[PDB]
């Protein structure tokens, strides 16, 4: 029975649908749904801010700061994983693409880890990748220049902030595997793949399989999906010997019209990790298999 | 015995190595380059054009026509495929990386097309990705916006001009769908897979299946490696059902510390392929395998 | 939400293990064990008799013929598929190996089909595969000539009997397409891949998908695996289009050290099903999907 | 450069096609073709005997002894391979199943090894499987019992003879990790796949990947196709790191309507190899792969 890496990512910064009622918005309910996640087996949560007011989104070292603090201080330990995936944010414009449209946010290094500064979480996520990305009906460019990544890592070193390494091609797997050679990555690396986000790997069994090859043997690894895919590319990393990861981030629905809480979507995946012949790791247990100290 | 159909990549915009002795620089070369490529047998040539003097890269028109006009004179015929991969090269600032630094040749779909327009070629190779580059030493962006590929694509429906959709990923091969969703890519779709360029996919095998099974039933595909990778991965593709591409723009070398014409390339790729029971698609053949009127 | 077939197969014929303290043996207690899967959502029964004394290998068609009546008269509808691999058992003589030593069990065609001629079930097991085989310490040679084999299809279709064409290689299924080509498959073929069992295919995701994909494209197939790789390989198959089977034949075991009840085993298999957004067939819905007339 | 071992089946079994000019019938023709192959840059030669009449099928010991012989006095080397395949031969009656009809062979390992007692070759081919075949229009059943397998094995170790493990299926792989498991295989061990052969795996590149894959890591592997797929599956071999065989055995053909000889083959299949940046293996090159001592 091998123990499988749940990690709940809470909210995300994909924009607020006000139907689902109790979406995860100020620093207070983020926190709540962390412990939540954490009460029904999560190991992770996987953290973002949210605009308190209009539930927008945010990059607020201040809120960051609030959600760790409120965790940290609720009697219930899970492993915290803060995203770094801002400031990534391109908007070519059209009249003349070598200019950047005001509305985008690309920041420099500094910048964008003086969350982590401030709060040291035992992770924090990595999107190792530039490309064509689309989110609802909006189409930009993620901007991660190897250089930017080269010294995003470094500042994880120094910090002593495991990086999650998110990739979403077979190119930045390589990539990932570069900043491993160049004595970028401490300890046990972190993968994770990120399915059927466009324009990047599709969320099937094949695409997981082949990426999977790719990962160094020494690492730990992940994959997830998005909406419907949710369920299905987390059965069937366990079955591939990932691990994996659920939440509103992710999926707003526990079943066609009806939505979820994190709790409930922890639940499910728990139930089925079980039901076929493993174990969800406690947040002890996955700090040991990721050789985080206690 | 299927008929493969065989490019030859005759020069590229690679550094010129001035230890190879006869690389295709001026016109005139790269005109006899692609003549000499159609004499072993090939049946498309992929032309670049290099500044006549330094062997640098360029995109001038006039370059460009002047190889067309001197390959369409040559008594000799070979479908030709213009690179059109030019003016989306990026160098972000490293003071800013919302800012594209002076070297970067980021243009408009207007000038990206004006050699197509007067050259007008059968086949233009179309490069439907953005992310992270290297060649050699040099690490930079590709910046192709969908909205840019859109642009791009609908004028070569325009021109009556066949895109080639060179491809660096699975998501990438996503997005080639869905252009022909939306009906920006007209007859028979052509896909090619560009491997172990960094930091896009590998040269394998197993890369070369997956993403394969992701290409469209009635579209035309094939691949191609650089270097060492090259004469694997043409009998590789040929093997798979693929199209395939030699060249010095992909590789200087015949064996190891002899430097390759184009027609030598060509004539080992044919080799291999007769010897496995193939053969080579004359320019005519590949027109007909293309749905590209005589 | 696909509806996705499974089969209960309540007791088989490996040993009786008699710490199992309700393990199917009698005629009364296997009817019993349909029905309780049939409650518990099983889309389909897989019947094998045991010797009603011993708990032995049985292939007594009085056996069968109560089974059938018993559920039948039940008030629960179950499809049901009755065993028709027996009769195969060759035991060399290692004396010479030209000659069947007499605990060998192998019959023609007219007596193996008896028991299906009496009981006219929906479904048939049969096993397209001659081969090396291991039942516990127990090692043995399956004896199915193709001869035999095109017989046995040819019965069915007289009978109006559907055959399962149990599965133990690439080269299994190619044999089975061969039967489809020759005539002797009608309707809706059904494929079940056998995983696990010594000397055939192993219980591995790749060996799973390597294999549907030899499958027709217009076929329902199914896939299972024993012991410790019952429910892994059920859920894998659920994620990649497959039909399912669990059953005391297959496991004894819930979990580590506690025995299941074939309920119990369908339950869980059920859970997982819907909890990764689809949904067990009715028995009237497998009818429909297998074209079975209702 | 990795080295390549390359195989010659020079004759084979299969029934003699006397349109074939100069197929290899009699010791001297077959010894003559295994010069032949040696000299076009053959590592291995696989030796069948016929017979020397009629060209039909023969297990003689005196025959082999004299091709051996006549290959040892030759002046050119080469590494000898034997057919021990032979003896395995079941026609079950159709009245009867349970009963060997006369024509079948199958005789005890003492007999099946004399050839090997006296020849004492440095390598020896062992089916290791149970099975149904096909030869041209005729149906049969090798039987190979896996005690059979065992005592052969072990009399291979006894006699300093190196099997190569001829697998039709991953369940004959398995078997094979399991000989190597009791210490039944000395050193390197030998695995070669079968492919096309009816009802074993087909000649596809998925199935060479999917089978190699269980393939011990410490091992030497090959695979060949038969007719037309002995080209592609030579080449694919080569590609994804197997060793290869081409010949008579196999192929009468060098394309369609021409017969071929071993040596035209071999020569062929080097020429692909070197074309993709391999070698092929001297006899010496290919003993220190395999561990065999000079
Ligand atoms: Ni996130
Ligand atoms: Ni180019
Ligand atoms: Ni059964
Ligand atoms: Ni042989």
């Amino acid at each position: 029975s091998r123990k499988v890496i749940l990690t709940c990512a809470v909210t995300g910064n994909a924009p607020f649908n006000p139907k689902h009622p109790s979406m995860p918005i100020t620093p207070a309910q983020i926190a709540d749904a962390c412990v939540e996640a954490a009460k029904a087996g999560a190991s992770v949560a996987h953290i973002h801010v949210r605009d308190p007011k209009t539930g927008g989104g945010s990059r607020d070292p201040v809120l960051f700061k609030e959600v760790v603090d409120r965790v940290r201080s609720s009697g219930t330990d899970i492993v915290l994983n803060l995203t770094c995936g801002l400031g990534a944010f391109l908007l070519p414009d059209p009249e003349d693409e070598s200019k950047a449209l005001p509305e985008s946010d690309v920041v420099p290094v500094a910048e964008r880890v003086k969350h982590l500064e401030d709060c040291l979480p035992e992770i924090a996520s990595l999107d190792i990748t530039t490309g064509n990305q689309v989110e609802g009906k909006l189409e930009f460019v993620y901007l991660n220049t190897t250089r930017t990544l080269r010294a995003m890592a470094r500042r994880f070193q120094e910090l002593g902030i495991k990086p999650e390494l998110e990739v979403f091609s077979p190119g930045d797997i390589l990539f990932g595997k570069q900043l491993i050679e160049e004595g970028l990555i401490d300890g046990v690396p972190l993968f994770q793949m990120v399915l059927g986000v466009l324009w990047g790997a599709p969320a099937s069994t094949e695409t997981m399989i082949y990426q999977r090859n790719l990962i160094p043997a020494n690492a730990q690894w992940a994959a997830f999906g998005i909406g419907r895919d949710q369920m299905p590319m987390m059965a069937q990393a366990a079955l591939l010997g990932g691990n994996v990861r659920v939440g509103l981030e992710d999926n707003l629905y526990l079943s066609r019209g009806v939505f979820a809480t994190n709790g409930q979507l922890v639940e499910r995946a728990r139930t089925v990790i079980e039901h076929l012949g493993m174990s969800v790791a406690t947040p002890d247990e996955a700090r040991d298999i990721m050789g985080l100290s206690r």
